[PDB]
């Protein structure tokens, strides 16, 4: 039931939207104007096809639907990307000592970090063998401490 | 029983969707105008010769054709494949542990990774073997994870 | 029975297709103008020089 000429891509969203659909919301100017005019059709392919042509890109909270153009959201997960990867790299680190029953730490040792950093299960620290009580001693940052933990554990 | 003299392309591609033909769909300035007559003849050598002389290129979503330029498919091509390949590159990685029984896991960690990076199923990471216990020790994309789990199974 | 002086080669390439020739189709602005005169002979020749 739907023929719009010369209307804004948000006037038709937000029609889809106060059409019993679940909300949707988008940006500032996100895409901006368009023409067309369709009937008895799923609203599946009617917005695809506009999303897909002309139209941006959307994603879905759980609950309510999000749209704005694919370069934003590119960025916007870039970034994320960014910070988690310096972040990660740029860390304050923590050492500490783990204690370890039925079996030898030297192999263990061996097993987690060993030859080259590629292998390693490390960033920039570093593990360390303690004979005389059977003992591993660990510089890394406070994240990755528990994963090794729960592995060797 | 087409005859269309400086008729905008849009014009004659809206009139070859309402001609009872799958709806169709183009861009915002796709390609411009032309000149043309003919008549009893299928919509295939039509809408070919058209597509290839001047026309542009589609293409079909199961149910609906849409309508481009060749340089905007292959730029959203293109664009699509660096996304895929940079996600795949920079990712957050993920360590854990395969237990493997009836074959030694020095022998499958030595098919699954070896010498040099273009052999191995790896991108930046890396197998370790732990022989105490007859397990693997990985550390990959948590979507390579999968599929080595389910070949090595 | 072809004399075209100063006929643009897409009118002149029109007439050979309205001629009972296989339907063919041009650019917008594929060549341009020309003009020459023949008669008697196969599309062949006359369309490949």
């Amino acid at each position: 039931s739907i023929n719009f000429q010369d209307i804004p891509v948000r006037n038709v969203l937000q029609l889809i939207a106060d059409y019993n659909g679940f909300n949707l919301v988008v940006s500032d100017s996100v895409v901006g104007n368009l023409t067309l005019r369709l009937d008895g059709v799923p609203w599946q392919q009617v917005l695809d096809i506009i999303l897909q042509v002309k139209g941006l890109d959307k994603r879905v909270d759980g609950n309510v639907i999000l749209i704005a153009p694919k370069e934003e959201l590119d960025l916007r997960e870039k970034q994320a990307l960014e910070k988690a990867r310096l972040a990660e790299e740029l860390g304050d680190l923590k050492s500490e000592i783990i204690k370890i029953n039925f079996a030898k730490a030297s192999d263990i040792a061996a097993m987690i970090g060993g030859e080259g950093n590629v292998n390693m299960l490390s960033e920039r620290g570093s593990i360390s063998i303690d004979e005389r009580t059977n003992s591993l001693l660990i510089r890394e940052l406070p994240d990755n401490i528990a994963v090794i933990r729960e592995i060797i554990e």
